């Protein structure tokens, strides 16, 4: 068994080139302007991490629930191309603000027969994964949530309903026309696109047993929108991400240090002490903990034939709260800092156990009912 790394994980790449300077800056004012945001500063919403008082939020509001995918959060902007006005163009960006140029995709207007009619002026938000078929069948694919503006008009300041609700309307339902008689042209898009579907909010069994393991993407825990509440740019407090501790990892050093005997040289077949790092700037790191290793697993590390001291390994908290190794990580050029592992431990510590999550549903759903009056 080869030792597990970030290459056994399945990569989602944006289908696109990155857009040159010149062009990402009008882009970036473009959005702006339509938007009434700052250029340089990302539009788009953060939920923030599931706690305790989040059990009170979803008793005491309106909200969906949906599967929290693995892959590339992105907007999508149909504009027309920056140097060339007659050209409609489509751009994904990230938060990080990186433009790509996809090309080859197409997005129909109501009632056109001509299909030379185009979209200006249309934000999406939402996530592309990459769904796995079998026979190693890859299909690209463009999640939609939420709709910031639609054919120059903008919805931020509506509710989800009326936000999804315009771009069915405006997009999907046209695309969907579309697609249904034309599947071989369908096929050259870089990407499908679809509305994600959703739960209501005290719908998370209904996820967990029947939803998220028939998917085709990677799963990452949940996320709960608020029905209530407009698009919010930054940090929304009513969007809540959940996940099971298992998924809060954090990348350490790890380092070895065998045990030397009163008598006779160094077993190097026995069990050593597993030591973790933190990353504390530069090329400072620190002890922070043992990472627990039981004799099976020592076995099968060595069993690895590769270096196990001085690498950056993915770690994971257990039922008993030991840190658990997951993967190596030879992507990085450090480990997490320490400022990133104490964010991450603080969700894990406010965090709310998927058992007491479950229990509460009653209560969630019960409350729902009782507002439908």
């Amino acid at each position: 068994s080869m030792a597990p790394s970030e290459k056994d994980i399945e990569e989602v790449s944006v289908p696109g080139v990155l857009a040159p300077r010149d062009d990402v800056r009008v882009l970036k004012t473009r959005i702006a302007k339509l938007l009434g945001t700052s250029p340089d500063t990302f539009p788009g919403s953060q939920p923030v991490s599931f706690s305790k008082k989040h059990l009170q939020a979803l008793k005491e509001k309106n909200y969906f629930v949906c599967e929290k995918s693995d892959g590339i959060r992105c907007l999508l902007y149909m504009t027309e191309h920056p140097r060339y006005e007659n050209r409609p163009s489509v751009y994904l960006f990230d938060r990080k603000m990186n433009f790509y140029h996809v090309e080859k995709i197409f997005y129909p207007v109501e009632n056109d027969k001509s299909g030379k009619k185009y979209h200006v002026d249309t934000l999406l938000d939402g996530e592309l994964v990459l769904d796995i078929y079998p026979g190693g069948k890859k299909q690209l694919r463009y999640l939609v949530f939420d709709c910031l503006a639609c054919d120059g008009i903008v919805y931020m300041s509506r509710l989800l309903d009326k936000r999804l609700g315009i771009f069915a309307k405006s997009i999907q339902k046209p695309l969907d026309e579309y697609t249904k008689t034309h599947m071989r042209e369908t096929a050259i898009f870089p990407f499908l696109t679809s509305l994600k579907k959703m739960e209501l909010g005290h719908g998370i069994l209904k996820l967990f047993n029947e939803v998220i393991p028939r998917l085709r993407h990677g799963n990452d825990g949940l996320i709960f929108t608020c029905t209530e509440t407009p698009y919010v740019s930054g940090t929304d407090q009513s969007l809540l991400k959940w996940k099971p501790k298992e998924m809060n990892t954090i990348d350490f050093m790890l380092k070895l240090e065998f045990a030397q005997p009163e008598e006779g040289d160094i077993d190097y077949s026995a069990m050593p002490e597993f030591q973790l790092g933190v990353w504390e700037g530069r090329n400072m790191y620190s002890f922070f903990a043992f990472m627990y290793v039981d004799e099976k697993e020592w076995e099968k590390l060595k069993s690895f034939n590769v270096p196990l001291s001085e690498r950056i390994v993915e770690c994971y908290l257990d039922d008993e709260n030991r840190w658990r190794f997951l993967r190596f990580r030879d992507d990085k050029r450090d480990a997490n800092h320490i400022s990133t592992v104490k964010s991450v431990l603080q969700s894990i510590e406010d965090g709310v156990s998927k058992e007491d999550l479950l229990k509460e549903m009653p209560i969630i759903r019960e409350a729902y009912y009782n507002r439908k009056k």
